């Protein structure tokens, strides 16, 4: 009775993994048998309760603050990682802020609040995972659907903060083959969360004149599924890259949408 | 008596005009009938040839001195540009950096040494050309094959840096439509410059025992057509873009490598 994909004997870090799509991602990590790093920069309660359900499903789980900004906190994420369970398997890079402005108005301090998470933050995480994984891990970065697939007015910032990652997977592909890791990322549509819900209003003209529940249900209708994404929905992408026969998945970007694109 | 392609009665500005594939470019443009803002960080000489190039074939320019890395600077040498010549039509965003390095070595250092001016800068070049522009202008940045289109090796903080660029132009055609001006990129394979000659052993089988003449004749080999990338193809293809008849391409990162990809 073959059961795909467990992660039994493995172990896992997930950054910015308190809430939201890391949540989800890290916690279904722990379902298929990975023990699991719960990194997190705020939400300390969130994240301890993350680290609660794991272990309630019979794993293993740390929750360990760092700033994904500082590069020194990732290098020192990373040897704690290592330090408490021996070995780092997987690594996803899922921490990100959202951001909206016309190009007119868009400044240095919000170009960098950005860049210094989403793109060089990520770039980083990837480097030090690199240098500590296991041979034969696993590297998944995150991006957008608005990274290629999708076009949203006063969106360049962000949509520009994604582009960046989608070329960095490809080629990082080439480098962490010499320790045969994989590399790739998941390229989220609207998935359901504290950000999704933050900045709704923009998939649609307007849009500020709808209620939160009908902003929802209108970003439902974008996938030809009729329903809107959810954490779990990237959470089950991520576990079959990082398992064993995610391997020949390498140096690739996952839009996961539903369809929509 | 408007002629069909020419850039009679414009204003153009092009970052790092001094040398490599922004001197053609500036000269080029110059050649269509436009008067021409030379930007240099260090060049001053060759900016200085340039200009006078310009204004040898009957038209009019001015070299004007700005880090593309400082933000106030941007500013700066685009209210010159106002300011010498009355309006601006046309901004050319080219000044870049390239870089190699395994992922497992990169700096900090040397990530915002690539990122502060080939995305970072290039992101307020265009800002400021919005701020600046005649409406029903133009704005063009500069990507690389190796964004999308080519796999390289030990290039993903480069080959990132315009990944970032080719997502801003996509969103930036958005923004920029309320003055009716596009926004493109254009994204060179290898071109014979400088920069060329620092990595073109990246871009061959094994070229390591080969000296920049006899790695550029390899390398003549990639495009179907049996030649180099010069900066001229670079500026032929920018010319049409900033022309009238170049209004529809709009949003979009056109490949330049006579078909190598
Ligand atoms: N949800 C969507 O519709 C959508 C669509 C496309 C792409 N994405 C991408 O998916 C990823 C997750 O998005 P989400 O919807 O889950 O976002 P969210 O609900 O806003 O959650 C953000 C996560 O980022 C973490 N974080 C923020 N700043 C951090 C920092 N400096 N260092 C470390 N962690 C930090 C937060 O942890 P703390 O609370 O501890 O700060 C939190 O866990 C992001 O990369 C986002 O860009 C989301
Ligand atoms: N050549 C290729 O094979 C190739 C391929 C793909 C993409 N590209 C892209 O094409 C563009 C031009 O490349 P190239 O081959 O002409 O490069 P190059 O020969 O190295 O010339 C670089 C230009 O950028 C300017 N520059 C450098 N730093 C600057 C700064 N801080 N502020 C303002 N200007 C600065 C330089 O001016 P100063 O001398 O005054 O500092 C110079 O004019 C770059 O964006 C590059 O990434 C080139």
């Amino acid at each position: 009775t073959y059961i795909p994909g467990r992660l039994d004997g493995k172990v896992a870090l997930v950054t910015g993994s308190g809430r939201g799509i890391g949540a989800a991602v890290a916690v279904h990590l722990g379902r298929l048998g990975a023990k699991v790093v719960v990194n997190y920069a705020n939400s300390t309660k969130d994240a301890e309760k993350v680290v609660s359900e794991i272990k309630a499903l019979g794993s293993d789980a740390i929750a360990i603050k760092a700033d994904i900004r500082q590069v020194p906190e990732i290098v020192k994420l990373f040897d704690q990682a290592v330090a408490h369970f021996g070995h780092l398997d997987i690594a996803v890079s899922n921490s990100g802020v959202v951001s909206f402005g016309h190009l007119k108005d868009v400044t240095e301090e919000e170009f960098d609040r950005v860049f210094s998470l989403n793109t060089r933050g990520q770039f980083f995480v990837a480097r030090e995972a690199y240098r500590h994984l296991t041979e034969g891990g696993r590297i998944v970065l995150t991006s957008s659907n608005t990274s290629k697939d999708f076009s949203v007015p006063k969106h360049s910032l962000y949509s520009g903060s994604k582009g960046a990652v989608d070329s960095f997977v490809r080629i990082f592909s080439k480098d962490c083959g010499d320790k045969k890791i994989t590399v790739n990322a998941v390229a989220p549509g609207g998935t359901v969360t504290d950000m999704f819900h933050e900045v709704s209003h923009h998939y649609i003209p307007n849009g500020t004149s709808y209620t939160a529940e009908q902003r929802q249900q209108m970003a439902a209708h974008a996938s030809p599924l009729h329903r809107n994404g959810w954490p779990q929905d990237v959470a089950n992408v991520v576990g079959f890259l990082v398992s064993k026969e995610g391997e020949w998945v390498n140096g690739k970007v996952l839009t996961l949408d539903g369809g929509a694109a």
